[PDB]
RNA sequence: AGUAGUAGACA
């Protein structure tokens, strides 16, 4: 009944108060907050942190290691089998004992090579022998692995492992010799790397000749074939059973020897799989120095490596590392004709592809960090102003400890020497790229080289609590300095006046945010109506936990424990402990007045991402989640009408978005302007342009959250009282105060520290109790986005008006975008025509008239611009960055994207290099479709047809061999069903091979509908055998989907069916699935199925519908997975464990084949199967067909016009649930659900007989019909691309362009 | 010995 709580009455600002204020503050000269970039600058800055940086650190002489496997290769490169495992294997344990060992570990793989080749025929039987055959030996316990005792150790061997079971330094950057060594080193590692040992057929003429033809016959193409297969081998040992035991493989006859020593098993959280590597000294990996030993021969080196210890983050790094330096180096490829218009040479391909493999082996935190800055210093160096003494000062706070840093650093200052001078030198070649976003990207996809989170675990776990900490603690000073009252409800303008100092983060002017709320107010109030409606239509009276926001698999907290730690669980665990406790289902704002009192707490855990410094996201518990989700519903209600808030926008809308706002700023630089003269004269200007890409340091921490009450008690909705908004208020200030709890980690390892030096006592004062601390003002991050976002607008806009008032005879122009943190500030500004004739005095007089603030506009107004909104936003305690913003009149970057005057260009690399880590968990046919997806995702966002049918191919090999059903593997179809793989279903393992653009276009399921034409087609025609049993096979992939329940359903979807996988089984089987039995759920589900399309809105059936959700297969799976533990993928999918589902039990693979082919054998075609046959043809092929038939009808020809470049532009490809809801229901609870889910219950009936012929006519099913409308239903739930400017917005014209995008070179004419 | 680190770890 949104309960009355207490408003706050207006102060009555006045916005003359702040204009005379500006009018004081401009008539001083003002220091701008960045730096003039200038070659000599940038120089300079160079030149003193170097020599400077020898005081940092220690002296260091020794380079330390920096490539993760070392290895060679001098010949072609075949794949390891077993067979020639073994041979391999014996060949070199025989040149491995001729050797002389002097190191340890030359001590060690002599044990290890005597041991093996003093191996029975029996235990070289159980070894190498597949799982089905394998039988337990004395010195065999595992297929690939043996035993090896202390007592057949050396005393050598045996250092070594009491070795490896036991301030920082930095290279002398500044020397020009260590300089010399490192770039001699690494450029030996580079050039031995280079050293050689319709679509499709445009893919022929360029993606084979100048890429894939040239990259084949290098020695890193070799070379990352033999990483893939010693990885693949050192993830075979990582099992549970199999690490605690040593292994022996052997790879290129005996060249490579991989020693796989005893290790801690990778299903564990922080081990390490040890391992050495023996191999031929040659060219490749090789690093001299960092390698343990060299064994001299009749002149045969063998190099034997140190012993290292591999995470499993970096072990399925160097797994996909080839693919990834080839899609990097497919990327770098499509760029560089972008900018040169022209295909690289062969060298510079080499070269780029032998520094992304090298950068992809060596997955190493410093290195990471180092690109890190890098990306940012790039645009620093490039701009007009930027803050690049900051970013390079930055640049030089760590050690160097590996040559290939030094080589780097190296790199790094030359280019952005070269840069600071001016044309765009690239940084991993030789070129000179034309265009700034050539130069950028390259980086950025180095940057993307390097996986997320290879942080060192335990010191992140306290850098990521230290900066809460710290601005808690500022909070307090500046609390105790100026009082409570003041700090929380802000200061008033007229104290501003007499102390200056008030103006900083933290502290806000009240005046300043209701003159901005009014400002926004003069936009709202043209909407009323909208605004007051588009809040109406949240959640407010909706039941709180009906809501899939409200039962998510999310992080959640629970409460405070026995040793004070804030609990671990998830939303739904929360959301049913809540509902078991109560008796009624609450509202959002019944849960709000219920649990008011309670106060809001939050831990802080890793987000796991690449950056140098990991960020951390906030775990609320139940009642904050309740205010926060008052208070940024209000608000995304209010802020979705306002153009200049970008949160609001859609997941893609936001580029279309900013596309328009830089539309309009260029169409008003184009004209001229006026300026009246005392006379009834007129002197001239031009319009000028400067865009400010800014970011906000400090953005939710450097800030206060009570400003946004009063900004929610001036902010003007449609709604005719208070009540709403004076909740809101109130929600706002139950977030002011919260409890930030440590985590139990970090508080086990202060624990476990004895002494404590300051830092650690200082960060440890914070917390009283030792578990947690008070932290006023700031909001947590990612908690208030939208109403932070809004703020920033109308503080933005408050800069407007002033400057408006100021200078009424200047015509200036203002766009502004915020996305919370991101900002990008447009200001067109005005600038003498011819000299400055006219205009000096003009100024002057105005000077001599009183209007002393013209001082700031006598040249370069733009800068008293900023000056001007950089002290009004710090007046809504705002502070933009001085580091991380550019200033430039040409190039901006908003949103992770590049715009040159109005082009865009979005990083698609991104995507494409995540594809290699898609995997949802959920079957081969979902990963499939999610892989190829993202495939497509990239294609939309510029990736070229050719760079993205080549990761097409990658992604699904990579799932292939994930899922084992390539030919030659256990899972594979072709040896258990009598047809092809290319006729198989892909559910069934069916080959995934598929052109791009008709995944783009027709979809991702067009293969098995392309299939089932096929065999329909076949079997009316002549009636084949072969076809009779795909159509079976059709029929019992639909029979495993009748077996499932429509409660569970995820996933891609398929008509026909797919199989359903249960991968992960938890030990626990979690909290609350045990108070109801499997008995109850299933007859509920049989005896209610309206709550198969939507959640009941009562408690009773509320609870019974979560607890039936603990028990599907596809939320056990989710609620335990981790996104690396797909190492288990390799051994419970490919060699294959009781994973899908047949006849009401858990079988392998195998047996679901082997099950397909006994139905398709003996199947008969009825006169049911053929009808729904026949309709899914005819019904799904009027829309789809229609796609390949325009792909297929459509002819191209080769103009022999080159191709010329433009700039791109981004264009649009231009409930339910209730209505099947609303058939099904029958009780009076059914009912009375699927009423209030509805927005139109009136309606619903005619809703029904619109939704049973619309599915008779474009769908060809009746819905009245049970099953087939229960197959129709998660079909009926149901795209921005970058092409160029004369791309229209048709769909009929995109799939047009990327026809004629086929050739990366040359005009193609349809 | 590796990964990591000017927060003491894996161990
Ligand atoms: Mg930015």
């Amino acid at each position: 009944y949104i309960p009355d709580y207490k408003g706050m009455e207006p102060i009555g600002a006045n916005i003359e108060d702040l204009v005379d204020y500006s009018k004081d503050w401009l008539s001083r000269a003002r220091n701008f907050s960045f730096f003039e970039v200038k070659g000599t600058a940038v120089f300079e800055c160079f030149n003193s942190n170097e020599a400077n940086h020898c005081q940092r650190y220690p002296m260091s002489r020794k380079p330390r290691n920096f490539l993760l496997i070392q290895c060679s290769l001098i010949t072609s490169y075949k794949p390891a089998t077993t067979l020639s495992d073994q041979i391999d294997s014996r060949r070199a344990c025989s040149y491995i004992l001729n050797l002389i060992p002097d190191t340890p570990a030359s001590y060690l793989i002599h044990d290890m090579a005597y041991r093996y080749i003093n191996l029975t025929r029996e235990d070289m039987i159980n070894y190498y022998a597949p799982r089905i055959q394998f039988k337990q030996t004395q010195n065999v316990r595992e297929p690939g692995t043996f035993k090896l005792t202390s007592s057949m150790l050396r005393a050598e061997s045996k250092a070594m492992l009491d070795l490896l079971n036991n301030q920082i330094e930095s290279l002398n950057i500044a020397s020009h010799i260590v300089q010399s060594e490192s770039v001699s080193l690494i450029t030996k590692i580079l050039s031995d790397l280079e050293l050689n040992i319709v679509l499709d057929k445009f893919f022929q003429n360029e993606t084979q000749k100048y890429l894939i033809d040239v990259l084949k016959k290098t020695t890193a193409w070799h070379i990352g074939h033999l990483i893939r297969d010693i990885t693949e081998s050192l993830i075979a040992h990582s099992g549970l059973k199999r690490s605690k035991y040593w292994s022996l493989h052997s790879y290129n006859n005996g060249n490579v020897i991989l020693f796989i020593l005893p290790s801690k098993s990778l299903e564990v959280a922080g081990s390490f799989i040890r391992f050495i590597t023996v191999f031929r000294i040659g060219p490749g990996l090789v690093d001299k120095d960092n390698l343990d030993t060299i064994l001299i021969d009749g002149d045969s080196q063998w190099g034997v490596s140190k012993v290292m210890s591999i995470d499993l983050n970096r072990l399925l790094a160097l797994n996909i590392a080839f693919e990834k330096a080839l899609i990097a180096t497919a990327t770098w490829f499509q760029y560089y004709t972008e900018d040169q218009g022209q295909f690289p040479l062969q060298y510079a391909i080499r070269s780029v592809f032998a520094n992304h493999f090298l950068l992809a082996i060596c997955q190493k935190m410093k290195l990471c960090a180092i690109f890190d800055n890098l990306r940012y210093l790039i645009p620093a160096v490039t701009s007009l102003y930027s803050g690049f003494p900051s970013l390079i000062e930055k640049l030089f706070e760590r050690p160097f400890k590996s040559s290939l840093e030094v080589y780097i650093y190296y790199n790094i200052k030359s280019l952005l020497v070269a840069l600071a001078q001016n044309v765009y030198p690239s940084f991993m070649s030789r070129i000179v790229y034309k265009h700034y976003r050539s130069l950028i990207s390259e980086v950025t996809t180095c940057f993307f080289l390097f996986e997320k989170g290879l942080h060192g675990n335990m010191n992140e776990e306290a850098k990521i609590h230290l900066e809460t900490v710290e601005w808690a603690l500022k909070f307090r000073e500046k609390e105790e300095k100026y009082g409570e009252s003041l700090v929380e409800n802000g200061y008033m303008m007229w104290e501003l006046r007499a102390n200056a100092e008030l103006a900083e983060q933290q502290l806000y002017c009240q005046d300043a945010i209701e003159l901005a709320a009014i400002e926004l107010n003069k936009v709202l109030a043209t909407k009323s109506s909208v605004v007051a409606n588009s809040i109406l239509s949240k959640n407010w009276e909706e039941p709180y936990f009906s809501q899939t926001r409200n039962i998510s698999l999310k992080g959640m907290s629970g409460q405070v424990q026995e040793d004070g730690h804030l609990s671990s669980s998830v939303t739904i665990i929360e959301a049913i402990r809540y509902l078991s406790n109560s008796r009624h289902n609450p509202s959002l704002l019944k849960l709000y007045e219920e649990t008011r009192e309670q106060k809001a707490m939050a831990r802080i855990v890793r987000k796991y991402q690449r950056t140098e410094a990991d960020r951390g996201f906030f775990i609320t518990t139940l009642p904050t989640r309740c205010r926060l989700e008052i208070i940024e519903d209000y608000y995304d209600a209010i802020a979705k009408n306002i153009s200049e808030e970008y949160i609001s926008y859609g997941g893609e809308k936001k580029i279309l978005a900013i596309q328009g706002a830089l539309e309009k700023a260029l169409r008003w630089a184009s004209g001229e302007s006026f300026i009246e003269l005392s006379n009834h004269k007129f002197i001239r200007m031009k319009r000028k342009l400067m865009y400010v890409s800014a970011d906000a340091t400090k953005w939710s921490p450097g800030d206060n959250s009570a400003k946004f009450r009063r900004f929610t008690s001036m902010l003007h909705n449609g709604l005719p009282n208070n009540k709403l908004k004076n909740c809101v208020i109130d929600a706002l200030k139950q977030v002011y105060k919260t409890d930030f709890f440590m985590s139990r980690k970090l508080r086990n390892y202060i624990d476990s520290m004895e002494s404590l030096d300051p830092h650690i006592k200082q960060f440890l004062d914070f917390f009283p109790d030792g578990h947690h601390g008070e932290v006023k003002g700031n909001w947590l991050q990612g908690n208030l986005n939208k109403c932070s976002s809004l703020f920033g607008v109308a503080m933005s806009l408050l800069f407007k008006q002033v400057w408006t008032n100021l200078f009424p005879e200047l015509d200036c122009f203002f766009e502004f975008a915020h996305h919370s943190d991101d900002a990008l500030f447009i200001y067109g500004y005005l600038e003498p025509v011819d000299d400055g004739t006219d205009w000096f005095l003009f100024v002057s007089q105005q000077i001599q008239a009183g209007h002393l603030h013209w001082f700031s506009v006598n040249t370069e107004m733009w800068k008293s611009m900023f000056n001007l909104h950089e002290h009004i936003l710090l007046l809504g305690s705002i502070k933009i960055s001085p580091k991380k913003t550019t200033v430039s009149p040409t190039n901006a970057e908003f949103l992770s994207t590049f715009f040159e005057g109005c082009a865009v260009s979005i990083p698609f690399v991104k995507i494409l290099l995540g594809s290699l880590s898609d995997l949802p968990g959920l079957g081969y046919f979902d990963d499939l479709a999610a892989a190829q997806s993202r495939c497509v995702k990239a294609l939309d966002l510029g990736a070229s047809p050719q760079v993205a049918q080549l990761a097409v191919a990658l992604c699904t090999s990579k799932v292939e061999r994930l899922y084992g059903t390539a030919p030659g593997m256990v899972n594979h179809p072709a040896a258990y069903l009598q047809v092809k793989h290319t006729d198989t279903p892909i559910p069934l393992g069916g080959n995934g091979a598929m052109s791009i653009m008709e995944l783009a276009t027709a979809g991702i399921g067009m293969s098995d509908k392309n299939l089932l034409k096929r065999a329909l087609l076949g079997y009316s025609h002549k009636r084949q055998k072969s076809m009779l049993y795909i159509l079976g096979l059709f029929k019992f992939l639909m029979k495993l989907s009748d077996e499932t329940f429509q409660h569970e359903r995820l996933g891609q979807f398929s008509f026909i069916g797919k199989v359903q996988w249960k991968i992960f089984t938890p030990k626990s089987e979690f909290e609350f699935a045990d108070m109801y039995t499997s008995k109850f759920l299933e007859l509920w589900s049989s005896q209610h199925v309206t709550y198969d399309y939507i959640i009941p809105k009562g408690r009773d059936n509320l609870l019974i519908y979560l607890v039936r959700k603990l028990n599907d297969p596809s939320i056990v799976t989710a609620m335990t997975m981790q996104s690396p533990l797909q190492l288990r993928f390799r051994m419970q999918a490919k060699q294959h464990m009781k994973v899908c589902r047949l006849d009401g039990e858990w079988v392998t693979f195998r047996e679901v084949l082997a099950a397909a082919n006994s139905f398709a054998e003996n199947y008969s075609a009825t006169s049911q199967d053929m009808d729904l046959f026949q309709t899914l043809t005819s019904c799904t092929f009027s829309k789809e067909y229609a796609w390949k038939d325009f792909l297929n009808g459509i002819h191209c020809d080769v103009i022999p016009t080159k191709q010329v470049q433009r700039a791109k532009v981004a264009r649009t490809f231009t409930s339910i649930p209730a209505v099947i809801g609303y058939k099904f229901a029958v009780t009076v609870e059914e009912m009375s659900d699927v009423l209030d889910t509805a927005k139109f219950p009136d309606s619903l009936s005619v809703d029904l007989k619109t939704m049973k012929d619309g599915v008779y006519r474009e769908l060809g099913l009746d819905i009245s019909l049970p099953d087939v409308m229960k197959r129709i239903a998660p079909m009926l739930y149901k795209r921005v691309v970058i092409v160029q400017g004369n791309v229209e917005g048709t769909a009929e014209a995109i799939c047009r362009y990327w026809l004629k995008s086929m050739s990366l070179v040359k005009t193609i004419r349809v």
